[PDB]
């Protein structure tokens, strides 16, 4: 059996990993890391008789015939104790590039879902990877559609997103929408904030970061275009005419398990050929602002980090009643401003650096908006 | 760095069409071609692309004499044995391709297959030969260009597309009665007078069936057709976890043409831009298309497909010149086999080519029947 850790356990993406593994045979989970959900990390180490845990936040797990890493290096030190065969990268925020770089160094596969790590520190995540060997496969559904139809030779790269929750709201109602207008989704089951995310379509703004990142695609050979049936996950168009296209289900369920069990297909259920409906159009850059502002900050990883800062800021403050929805593009535009002219960083610390300080403009910036 | 190649067949619609390629993207070099009787086409191809070698396979006159010329029933194994070409394309048609294929295997790197009779009839042959030889070989039918470009061992279900021919939207009443005029139109596809019959009956699509089976080492359980008719997705495959890989493009043959030639690297042509679609994808009627689904009984039998093969050949021509309507194919086909029932496996080519030479015979006798009948 192949060994795994899942680092986010008692996330959406973590425990539809633990669904997969009752699935399929060939994997021992032998660790988990969480932040503060208790009692969902206690009900996962009970099922999967998980002898390894890394706690990352501020609660207490004791104990007692589980070792227990806890505080800011756990899942470092944790790793490094367990030497993975395989590292599913499932936490959330600004907190994924150092779980990637630490699941590069003592794993030989990792399976990556957080995205804020190539946005943020792409850099540092390629450099890494070149130096360590290790495997790496990408688990978001765009990213993994077009890991299994990508070449060397492409004219384009097509990503498709679903338009999110307002996609057929017109243009002056979207501004004073509330959190009871965005949730939900109307696409996929995912957190709260992918959810605010894809309705901005500042998620998809990260997967083009993010497939740029993997596949070393130049900005220009990537189109996105929405998606409404939400099939086609990507496409690639190739010089000669032919196009490669991925469908299947909305189930994140699918392409976990194809980073788990990569080179092997698992026996899920295969999605039989039938007629179909696909639709494809460029995002209206008047319902999507913050998603056109990727050409302004895709060559500096400095305003990538503010970018994604001043996201996480907004959206929580969206989601807590102080701003609108047509606030959070203003939160993220307003924050990129008094980044500009910043240098390019350098190491992991410089990374750190912005994203705090963004995180303190974006919050003073809400302040005014609320 | 540049690569030479041979076509057989040079003066076909592949053939010419893989001409069409080579005028606009360098790095091949065309060396030598043979044809069997179009004379006309051949001198202007050979005077166009200034060709030093040509193999005449039919019985004609090409004197002489600043270009090698090879003659009768040896001529493309002597041109490909003193050419040694990087690459041979093989657009013959017809049953001849079994011999050429596998001259072609003998002395060049890379076979571009555009014949189907080889597989059908002689594939355990071919494959025979590409095991000793260990040379590559790459499909030019546009379906299984589209397979071996998302094929992996443990794929579900391959899953080709037919247009369902002129015919489809017929009523099965009327089909019986058809005449060359109702077929000899084009729904997706632009080629041969053979190929837009093949394509009314669904004979084509069971060729390509058993073609797959030979290229991509599936078994017949795991190969689906579905009518298509919209002919952009060229060919997919569904995965055991939910994922379907899907190949769609234009309807031109130049472009799986230059994949196979140029294979591993993308020409550039014309890239094809998403837009919103319905696909269609629907099972095959079988009261509508009768001789696709003899596929289940001929499928294990190397002298089942060869007379289906001889047998369709016959009554294609039989359509074509007036003696028969179209319900007349799928019969001759259907009458030919039940003579062959119980034939066994042949083990040579030799075996192959008396199967085919009897079945041509007694298709011939049964058209006749038919056609007086
Ligand atoms: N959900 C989806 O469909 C998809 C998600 N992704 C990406 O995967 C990542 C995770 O997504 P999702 O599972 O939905 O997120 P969730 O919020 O549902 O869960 C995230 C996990 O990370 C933990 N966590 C939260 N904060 C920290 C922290 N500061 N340090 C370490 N761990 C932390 C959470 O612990 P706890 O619950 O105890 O607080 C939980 O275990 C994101 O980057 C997302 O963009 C990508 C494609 C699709
Ligand atoms: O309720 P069930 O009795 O149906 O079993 C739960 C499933 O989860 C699997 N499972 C439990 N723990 C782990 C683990 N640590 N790693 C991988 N799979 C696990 C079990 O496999 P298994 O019984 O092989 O541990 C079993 O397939
Ligand atoms: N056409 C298409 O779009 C496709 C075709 N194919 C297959 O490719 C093969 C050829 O296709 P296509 O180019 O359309 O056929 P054509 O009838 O257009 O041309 C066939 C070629 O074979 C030569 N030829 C004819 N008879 C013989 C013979 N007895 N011995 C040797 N050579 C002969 C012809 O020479 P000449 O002109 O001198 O008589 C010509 O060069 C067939 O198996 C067909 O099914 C597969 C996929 C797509
Ligand atoms: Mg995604
Ligand atoms: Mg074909």
């Amino acid at each position: 059996e192949r060994t795994l850790v899942i680092l986010g356990a008692t996330g959406s993406i973590g425990t539809q990993t633990l669904d997969v593994l009752k699935k399929v045979k060939g994997i021992r989970l032998i660790g988990i890391s969480f932040h503060s959900n208790l009692e969902l990390a206690f009900k996962i180490v009970k099922e999967f008789n998980v002898k390894n845990v890394a706690i990352t936040g501020d609660v207490e797990f004791e104990d007692s015939s589980i070792n227990v890493w806890k505080g800011s290096h756990s899942i470092e030190e944790m790793l490094e104790a367990l030497k993975p065969d395989i590292t599913m990268v499932a936490v959330s925020g600004f907190s994924g590039l150092r779980a990637v770089l630490a699941s590069l160094e003592h794993s030989k596969r990792v399976c990556l879902a957080n995205k804020e790590s190539l946005v943020c520190g792409g850099f540092l995540v390629k450099k890494k990877l070149k130096e360590k060997g290790t495997e790496l496969i990408p688990v978001d559904s765009e990213h993994s559609a077009i890991f299994q139809v990508m070449e060397p030779e492409v004219e384009k790269v097509v990503l498709t997103a679903s338009g999110g929750a307002l996609r057929d709201w017109k243009i002056s109602k979207i501004d004073r929408a509330r959190p009871e207008d965005v949730l939900k989704h109307p696409v996929w089951n995912m957190g709260a904030r992918i959810t605010v995310d894809s309705a901005t379509m500042v998620n998809k703004a990260f997967e083009v970061l993010e497939a740029m990142e993997l596949f070393e695609l130049p900005f220009e050979k990537i189109e996105v275009k929405i998606h409404r049936e939400g099939l086609v996950h990507g496409a690639v168009v190739l010089p000669d005419g032919n196009v490669k296209m991925v469908v299947s289900p909305p189930d994140m369920r699918i392409p976990i398990s194809y980073a788990l069990f990569y080179p092997r297909r698992v026996a899920l259920e295969p999605f039989f050929l039938r007629t179909i409906s696909l639709s494809f159009e460029d995002p209206d850059p008047e319902k999507y602002p913050a998603f056109f502002l990727l050409k302004e900050i895709k060559d500096s990883y400095a305003l990538r980090t503010a970018f994604n800062a001043a996201d996480e800021v907004a959206v929580e403050a969206f989601l807590k009643g102080r701003i609108r929805f047509g606030g959070i593009h203003r939160v993220i535009e307003k924050t990129l401003e008094e980044f500009q002219g910043y240098p390019q960083p350098r190491t992991l610390d410089d990374v750190e650096r912005i994203h705090f300080e963004a995180i303190k403009k974006a919050e003073r910036v809400t302040e005014w908006l609320s």
